[PDB]
RNA sequence: UGGUUCUAUUUUGUUGGUUUCUAGGACCAUCGUAAUGAUUAAUAGGGACGGUCGGGGGCAUCAGUAUUCAAUUGUCAGAG
């Protein structure tokens, strides 16, 4: 089938209280008639050094 | 030095019983006699005191940290 021609991706920022505001990406999937998919996979953590923030 | 108390050999006939004579007990106060009378204080002991020492004990608190487990957190093939 694939498992990544459906992988709609995304862009990290940060709290502004910070530097390179730029951290990379994510990877996430899409939905239907009815039902969803940017809350689908939102809540979630991302973890990144101190750094390639300040 | 009393007194006190016991006597109970000895003579005023004597055998026994008051009771006075002399002599032995014994005692608490009593003026007198005395160098008046109490062994060191075991590098044996027990104790007190003083600074102390110690991971000696009990009752309570206190912190480390790993393990296990579970949540949260991510990545993705084998891990043991």
């Amino acid at each position: 089938v694939d498992p990544f021609t459906r992988k709609e991706w995304f862009d990290i920022k940060a709290p502004s209280t910070f530097e390179n505001a730029n951290v990379g990406k994510t990877l996430v999937n899409k939905s239907t008639g009815l039902k969803s998919a940017s809350d689908a996979l939102k809540g979630r953590v991302v973890e990144v050094c101190l750094a390639d923030l300040q």
